[PDB]
């Protein structure tokens, strides 16, 4: 079973490099929908935590990352997070629901990855990968279907 | 990639209903056929892509791309005397004819479908289920075109 712990649209400053041997960047604030869900791994009952970001203005924009205890222990040490893996979603959801929080998404040069941060790299940083294949096919199919609903209601 | 055909045809869609019995749920529908002339990315060899899509079904996507080698098997089966280069000229003409019967026989698992003229006899290509990046783009076109429609309204 996969339980959603967060599903709100946040304001994020979206940074992306554009050149080699020149510091040109594509910077702009945007509405990024963040989805934090709790799941258990199908192979071992081990608790997981999936992070997923999507843009409503960019259908192709899909980046996710799923944490396990092992994966989180590397993260915690790096950003000097004192909390354990179970009490960490409680901490971040609270940190996120705060209007004063700065969500900066630093995108990959080839938009293959994205560093989702809080305030700056040093404060907090998850590296989400590019979602493709069947997981993007479904996400794209949800949009088409939800927009098919919107155009039907349109009278 | 040069498009040689891009019209919406009326096709009788035969959907299977049984296993070990040829019972079908038949209904006419609007199937957009696109025949394009391309060249293989590995070797400059000329290729001919057949692609069917439904406007009423976003997931409905089937393609099949012919090369000379692949066409030589097809030509023998349907006793087509024509060469690979002179064959698109022949089918486009066959298709533009109002009298032609376009029947698409669907796969029980919706993985393939035999696109045929009248029955299999004249012309019958077996198209596979289009997935991956080719469906991603096709789905991205719909989202984008529907994003335009919802902006205007």
């Amino acid at each position: 079973s996969k339980i959603a712990l967060f599903d709100q649209t946040l304001i994020a400053s979206l940074l992306q490099p554009l050149s080699l041997n020149q510091p040109d960047f594509k910077a702009y604030k945007t509405k990024v929908k963040l989805k934090i869900s709790e799941q258990r791994n199908e192979t071992s009952g081990e608790k997981e935590l999936k992070f997923e970001i999507s843009r409503s203005d960019d259908f192709e924009f899909l980046f996710s990352e799923t944490l396990n205890n092992e994966k989180y222990q590397i993260l915690a040490r790096d950003h000097d997070l004192t909390v354990d893996f179970d009490a960490f979603p409680k901490v971040i959801i609270q940190h996120l629901l705060c209007k004063n929080t700065e969500i900066n998404i630093i995108l990959d040069a080839e938009k293959n990855f994205c560093s989702f941060e809080l305030f700056s790299g040093k404060i907090f940083s998850i590296k989400l990968h590019a979602v493709r294949g069947d997981h993007l096919i479904s996400h794209l199919l949800k949009i088409c279907s939800s927009q098919a609903v919107k155009l039907s209601t349109f009278y």
